[PDB]
C-alpha cells in the first residue's frame, strides 16, 4: 500500500511530466518560431532597407 | 518487491521526463535567445531604416 500510494504520486508526475514536457514543446516551438518568423523580419527588413 | 522495482524506474522513468522537461528550459532557453537577439537585430534593422 504504501509503494502504491508512493507509486501513485510518482506515476502521477510522469503523467504531468510528460504532459508538462508536451507543452514545453508548444511553447519552445512558439518561441522558435518568434525567431524563425523574427528571420523574416530581418530579411524583410533588410530587403526593405 | 515488483512495487519497489517498479517505484524505481518510475523514479528513473519520470527523472528522465522531468529531465527532459527542464532540458526543453535550456533548448527553449537557446531559440528564445535567438527570438530576443533578433528582435535587437529586427530592431536595429528598423532603426536602420
Amino acid at each position: 500500500l504504501q509503494l502504491q500510494e508512493q507509486l501513485q504520486a510518482e506515476t502521477e508526475l510522469c503523467a504531468e511530466a510528460e504532459e508538462l514536457r508536451a507543452r514545453l514543446t508548444a511553447k519552445k516551438q512558439e518561441l522558435e518560431e518568434i525567431c524563425h518568423d523574427l528571420e523574416a523580419r530581418v530579411e524583410e527588413e533588410e530587403e526593405r532597407c
